[PDB]
């Protein structure tokens, strides 16, 4: 629409579908370190000067749900204390248009270091498919920005993110004169997270905290999305 960052988002949208679909499983630049059921979790080690900003990716297949859903779900401040555990606090900075809004937040301590605060735009959107034979995309981009009523405060140290969650609907329909239900759906879901902690912490404790907090809140996050769409009717 006619919002400051719709460029910015555009960029944003376009380099997640081209670099972060790419298959990871086969790539020696990474590694797979942590396997549960349909989740996958894999990181590529990185530092600069001295601090970890490990690229990390993790495919999923989740059973009953939509990629509209997932994200809608993911994207949704209303509901996000009801799945996010790391964070301590946060607010909505600011609405850019229906699907885009500017969001403060103060983390849990996850490391006994000081708790880091993050400035993101988060913003849903969907990709048209370019055939019927296709699914088409959802996409929830997070990345930092900067905003005046949101400068740095004096006992956090500032993370930058850059994260996308991205998810396509299979859908399978019965041979029958069944309806569609959940159980014919699978979302597919890749989710990558590209995080600079904003200052040193020894490499191997932040690696641990990554391994542990981002399967941690795959699983429930995703269990919480089968939970709340159960029973209801189909979101495509
Ligand atoms: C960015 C601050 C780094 C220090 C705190 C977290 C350190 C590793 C914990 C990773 C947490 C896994 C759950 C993240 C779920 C998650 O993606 N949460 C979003 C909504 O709260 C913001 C998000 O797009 C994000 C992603 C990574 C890090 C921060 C925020």
């Amino acid at each position: 629409g006619t919002h400051r960052f719709v460029q910015k988002v555009e960029e944003m949208v376009q380099n997640h579908m081209t670099y972060s679909l790419q298959d990871v499983g086969g790539d020696a630049n990474w590694q797979l370190v942590v396997e549960e059921g349909e989740m996958k979790v894999y990181r590529r080690e990185v530092e600069e000067n001295g601090i970890v900003l490990d690229p990390l990716k993790a495919t999923h297949a989740v059973k009953g749900v939509t990629g509209h859903e997932v994200c809608n779900y993911f994207w949704n401040v209303d509901v996000r204390n009801d799945w996010e555990t790391t964070i301590e606090n946060f607010h909505v900075v600011e609405t850019l248009a229906d699907n885009a809004i500017i969001i403060y937040q103060t983390h849990k301590r996850v490391w006994p270091a000081s708790q880091r605060d993050v400035l993101y735009l988060s913003v849903i959107r969907k990709i048209p498919a370019l055939t019927e034979n296709d699914p088409e995309t959802w996409i929830v981009c997070n990345f930092s920005v900067d905003h005046d009523s949101a400068p740095l405060n004096n006992r956090c140290v500032r993370a930058k993110i850059n994260v996308a969650m991205i998810c396509q609907t299979l859908v399978s329909p019965p041979e029958g004169n069944q309806e569609i239900s959940r159980d014919n759906i699978l979302c597919k879901i890749t989710y990558v997270a590209n995080v600079n902690p904003g200052g040193w912490a020894p490499a191997s404790v932040l690696r641990a905290v990554a391994k542990r907090e981002y399967p941690k809140f795959l699983k429930r996050f995703t269990s919480y999305v089968q939970e709340k769409t159960a029973g209801k009717p189909i979101l495509f």
